[PDB]
């Protein structure tokens, strides 16, 4: 799934995750989100299982962006879990946490969830 | 906070969470889990935010471990989501989604969620 | 506006589960749940509440249930609760989350709860 | 073992919440809830269900229930679910996570839901 995982892609929002899975599990890239206080691209890293079974499953993966870059800093980071299913019509299918800094009375309030689809069709 | 980030923490399983806050925002290290199908320490890679606000918030971060090394691969991975609180006793306080690799039969049922709390402390 | 009308029907979800609902005029929701995935057999009760005043700005009306998973066939000793919103129009939806607890020991509650995503549409 | 006193009474969370509760002889939960957070103010109708005969193995049992969080005083346009267990013995606890969505337009429903983690325990 090296050669499924890496590649452009793009969830229900029209936001544009761009990824290469490495040879030991790591996943690198960047990511654009359509939502939120968010500009440009951001840093993520995560990780996924190189060696999936062969069975008909998917290929479980998670990663994480922190809302800092160099244009904007949110306060805030989303975790991305879900897993890659390869084939003709290839999607990443997540649930997703997303954490923003915090003080101890604003701490209940402080996660939204959601979850995301990702294929490699370019939006228009 | 990558200080105070960096270091050996546990969490109320018993599950020892060692990492390091590099200066760019990246977050590496291991993770060796007391609980489920998991043996001796797996890889992991996050994101944390470098630049938090000075006003008593935590500092937002995320990190993945996908539950596959040389001793066993559960075919799943894990993103912790949540924020570092410095002081005294530090805290890194998650909530947490774990996705197996799944059929399109199973994938209701292929994510469970949670939530850790981190300490520096040994425990016994 | 108002959504007695909207909600109170039959819906299926994406996985041809079946939503027997009534939104009573006080913000009950009862009905009835029957689950094309999992531990589950026929009819289970549920009940649940909704925004019966929700904003006139194109918002969605906030809703829950629950389903406790026994009923006279099975007992999986599990319950799920659904969040999400009602939207209505000319394809009305009520779009998910969910959390689903099973009874569980000490040893095993981090495993414990289920998370995933139903969207329901409505049926004649 | 069937769970109906340990279950009926008053509970208060780590906010400091007051969870009224009086749990039926058939599944059913009802009640009352008073947050010490967010845009509340004063008592909620709660509904929910149970498992009213739980495996007799040290497991927990499960339950959930929802609050929408429109009253007499106040409408916040949204409703949480809290799933979780009930867990008796001397100190009983119930051991909760939460899903609270809030009303919301299409651009804004990537944020509609907060995510969480309560622990109540019983009060005289
Ligand atoms: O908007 C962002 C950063 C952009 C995240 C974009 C999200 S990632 C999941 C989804 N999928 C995407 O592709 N895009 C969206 N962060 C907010 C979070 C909520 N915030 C608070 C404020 C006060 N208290 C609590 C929370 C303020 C900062
Ligand atoms: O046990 C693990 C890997 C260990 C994860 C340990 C977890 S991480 C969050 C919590 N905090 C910790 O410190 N430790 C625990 N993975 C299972 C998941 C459930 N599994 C299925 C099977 C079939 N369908 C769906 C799911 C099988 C594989
Ligand atoms: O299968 C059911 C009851 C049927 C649930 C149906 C689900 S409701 C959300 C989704 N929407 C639907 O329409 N249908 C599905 N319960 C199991 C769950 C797995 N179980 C455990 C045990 C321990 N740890 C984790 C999980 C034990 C019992
Ligand atoms: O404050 C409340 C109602 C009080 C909820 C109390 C919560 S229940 C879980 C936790 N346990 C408790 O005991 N107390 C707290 N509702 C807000 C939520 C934030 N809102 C949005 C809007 C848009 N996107 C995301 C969030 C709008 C309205």
């Amino acid at each position: 799934d090296e050669a499924g995982i890496t590649g452009t892609w793009y969830n229900q929002l029209g936001s544009t995750f761009i990824v290469t899975a490495g040879a030991d599990g790591a996943l690198t890239g960047t990511y654009e989100s359509a939502a939120g206080k968010a500009e440009s691209r951001y840093v993520l890293t995560g990780r996924y299982d190189s060696a999936p079974a062969t069975d008909g499953s998917g290929t479980a993966l998670g990663w994480t962006v922190a809302w800092k870059n160099n244009y904007r800093n949110a306060h805030s980071a989303t975790t991305w879990s879900g897993q890659y299913v390869g084939g003709a019509e290839a999607r990443i299918n997540t649930q997703w946490l997303l954490t923003s800094g915090a003080t101890e009375a604003n701490g209940w309030a402080s996660t939204l969830v959601g979850h995301d689809t990702f294929t490699k069709v370019k939006p228009s």
